């Protein structure tokens, strides 16, 4: 179901959580310009509704770590998250590793690139989870790879999902149980994979969708992001993807594409 | 092979044509603003290199027909092209019907929306056909659904084709033999279908690619165009496409998608 209008209060939400804990992950790669306002918008909730918040630094070479530390956030490196396993590039890798660095019964994911996030994003996302039943994933929407790639593709291969307005949204929450059960697609495939894998396994009903209000990058990427979105999506649907990277044109350049998911994190914690 | 630099002259090209005729099709739906300059850029060639040029009017309700008639072009309606078969919406329908209205051994397709086309487009497209051998299709490139949908998708499902810079280009030429052999995908699928169907059947070598120099619409469409591009492409690759139209969001709207190709025009002319 879909909440076009969120309206729980931090106090009632905190109430309804009934012993379950809530972690918050901000994945960040070189986001020094926005990282502070993102953290700051959520800071106050910590020790109340939110029990834990960390920044997953995916190898920033700018001032992201220091700015975030200055805003009172725990910063975890991909290496710190899971020391025993060498590190892979891409967003999916970081979201995956973040599971090992957190312990909330509920994990909320919020991108670090957001321009002045609303302080009610977390409580709005965590809404259906705390007050509903059998909701395990809640995606957000607001206001493109999403409108030209992901959404047409779902109409074609998983139309039951063509009602998701933002399949690729970086802002969503889920139970720890579901996320540890699932593989994690590499790079920019992670979001579309979790959507399909959750649907395929729990049905359209474990999935909520909430309005977050209102809302970038070069066509150089995007092409690349689109490619991986296609590979993850094709794979979840039983279509063999070639493995070949998108080539951009003179002169030539081939962006990397990965057909390798991470296993469910359950596996790694025996 | 790829001509990064075209350099035949109307006189030598005309020479090399050795009895083969050349038709030119401008499909047009409501293009009153550009139709004249497109025709005008090609007019002079008629009775020389080009033997026949027509405008395929796909039901314009503006002044396209009259402007084009005023520029000395034959205008054919979809109905006139093939009276005996009721008319379907979409670009593919019009390109298909145009085969019945022409008789050149070589058909050249040029979009009617082009801003001040170069007068050497036709001769550059028809180049490899007239002076090469075993080239049956030549696509153009210059300077997106193309960069986010069509091109990533070909990397994934027909990577041998990921070297085409403009899979979706509206400017291309082909032998009458090849085009009558092929089915024609509906609407905005027509281009991607002909590319795949030609490759699958004649190999990467019957296909040329020429530089045409240098170079629009709302994300409302595009979404829709992307969808049909996905359905035609999925179908050529043996993937069952759901048949479900892309739904846009409040409030709702579902754009049409077609899984129905036209049969090879050979069939219709017994
Ligand atoms: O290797 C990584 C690790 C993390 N992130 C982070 O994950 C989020 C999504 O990145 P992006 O904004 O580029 O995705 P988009 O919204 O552009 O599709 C951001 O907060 C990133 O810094 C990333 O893009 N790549
Ligand atoms: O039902 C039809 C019949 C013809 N055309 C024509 O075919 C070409 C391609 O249309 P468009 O420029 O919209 O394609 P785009 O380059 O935007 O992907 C144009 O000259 C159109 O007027 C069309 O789009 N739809
Ligand atoms: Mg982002
Ligand atoms: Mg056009």
């Amino acid at each position: 179901t879909t909440w076009h209008r969120p309206g729980w209060t931090i106090g009632e939400l905190e109430a309804a959580k009934a012993g379950r804990t809530i972690s918050v992950v901000l994945p960040a790669l070189n986001e020094e310009a926005t990282i502070e306002s993102v953290i700051d918008s959520i800071s106050p909730l910590v020790d109340g509704l939110v029990d834990e918040l960390i920044v997953l630094d995916s190898g920033s070479t700018d001032d992201t770590e220091i700015r975030a530390i200055a805003s009172g956030a725990r910063v975890v490196s991909r290496e710190q998250a899971l020391p025993e396993v060498p590190v892979r590039p891409g967003k999916g890798e970081a979201l995956w590793r973040s599971l090992a660095a957190t312990s909330g019964d509920i994990v909320v994911f919020i991108d670090s690139d957001l321009i002045n996030p609303h302080p009610l994003f977390v409580p709005w996302l965590v809404g259906p989870l705390l007050t509903g039943e059998g909701i395990q994933l809640v995606k957000s929407f607001y206001r493109r790879v999403t409108e030209l790639v992901a959404r047409p593709l779902l109409a074609a291969l998983r139309p039951e999902l063509g009602c998701v307005l933002q399949p690729l949204s970086g802002e969503y929450a889920a139970s720890r149980e579901l996320l540890t059960s699932l593989p994690f697609a590499p790079g920019y495939g992670v979001e579309i994979g979790l959507l399909i894998d959750t649907f395929d396994r729990l049905g359209l009903d474990a999935i909520a969708q909430v309005n977050l209000g209102v809302r970038n990058r070069p066509l150089d990427e995007l092409g690349a992001m689109s490619r991986q979105v296609i590979a993850t999506l094709l794979s979840r649907c039983g279509i063999p993807d070639s493995g070949v990277g998108l080539t951009q044109f003179y002169t030539r350049h081939t962006w990397p594409v990965s057909l390798v998911d991470r296993p469910p994190m359950k596996v790694m914690r025996p």
